[PDB]
């Protein structure tokens, strides 16, 4: 079925809206002052250690928020994080830092600080290396073409309206809409985002028994997606149609990895959805036998939206009321 004829009158209306969607640049500035100064403290005390960004934070694809998460990433054989975290936020609070507190997350130690400087809150970890190095993947494909931002903050905001954006209920994670997204532009033909996997690799690194294998000199694919001339609007009718009426939830599997689709049959999978790097994680596996009705109720709507609707943008955004 074909697109509507008047799908480019809402490119400007889906633009702003991704346009109020993002960070502001001077949050994005305070955030970069902040991470300076906790380089450098970090490094006043173990020289050898590197502080990564992770998360919504620093993958490209996080809504305004005063929170970061840091990972303090850091060789050898005996590494104790709590002892290292207890030194943390010692240090933290000599530098004068505020509310330094010790927390965990199923049973990962995590130290939190308050900046009085910029305000911004910071959470740190100790070598969380591969959430970094998904994050980078995403930085990286961010930077290839200016599509993939506009639509996956387009998509994260649906679903936080519509309420399908919590794993706890059965929905997808914000990191599982970004990587719908990724594969949506992979497969448009002529294609908007390529598969860096599958490119003759530029960045390797091993995290436990996970290799991690691409090419990340993205700077030199900037013109990759120049054949493909569809909208955001286009994209944003094409994504949900694809959820919506396309894609094959018995027997199919969207892999960024492969920039393709695979088979499930030969590998709860009722929306399979592969992560890159730790292959055997199924991002949809958090959705049962109802969410998923829920979920697909939802693309539907969404496409029949952006089909018909004479607002679709404000229609489309609507919230869930329960």
């Amino acid at each position: 079925m074909a697109c509507r004829n008047d799908i480019h009158r809402y490119d400007a209306t889906f633009i702003a809206i991704y346009k109020s969607l993002i960070p502001a640049e001077e949050e994005l500035e305070k955030q970069r002052q902040l991470m300076a100064h906790l380089e450098n403290l970090v490094a006043k005390e173990w020289p050898h250690a590197k502080l990564y960004l992770y998360g919504s934070c620093a993958n490209s694809f996080g809504f305004p928020k005063s929170d970061i998460d840091v990972c303090l990433a850091i060789e050898g054989d005996d590494i104790n994080k709590s002892e290292m975290l207890l030194k943390l936020a010692e240090i933290l609070e000599s530098d004068n830092l505020q509310n330094v507190q010790a927390l965990t997350r199923a049973r990962v130690p995590i130290v939190k600080l308050m900046d009085p400087v910029t305000g911004i809150s910071c959470a740190i970890c100790i070598n969380n290396v591969l959430a970094v190095v998904n994050t980078k993947l995403l930085r990286d494909y961010a930077q290839i073409d200016v599509r993939l931002r506009q639509l996956a903050f387009i998509v994260k905001h649906w679903a936080k309206s519509r309420r399908v954006n919590e794993t706890y209920q059965g929905t997808l994670s914000s990191y599982a809409y970004v990587l719908m997204c990724i594969h949506f532009l992979q497969q448009r033909r002529p294609p908007i985002l390529p598969c860096l996997q599958e490119m003759e690799p530029t960045y390797s690194v091993r995290v436990d028994n996970i290799r991690c294998t691409y090419f990340d000199n993205v700077d030199r694919l900037r013109n990759f997606g120049s054949n493909n001339r569809e909208t955001i609007a286009e994209l944003v009718w094409g994504f949900f149609n694809y959820w919506a009426y396309a894609h094959d939830y018995a027997y199919n599997v969207v892999s960024v990895r492969t920039g393709s689709i695979l088979g499930k049959r030969e590998k709860r999978h009722l929306i399979c959805i592969e992560d890159p790097f730790e292959t055997s994680h199924d991002l949809g596996r958090v959705v049962d036998k109802f969410s998923i009705r829920v979920l697909r109720e939802e693309f539907e709507r969404a496409a029949r939206i952006m089909h018909q609707d004479p607002n679709p943008c404000a229609k489309l955004l609507e919230p869930y009321i329960p």
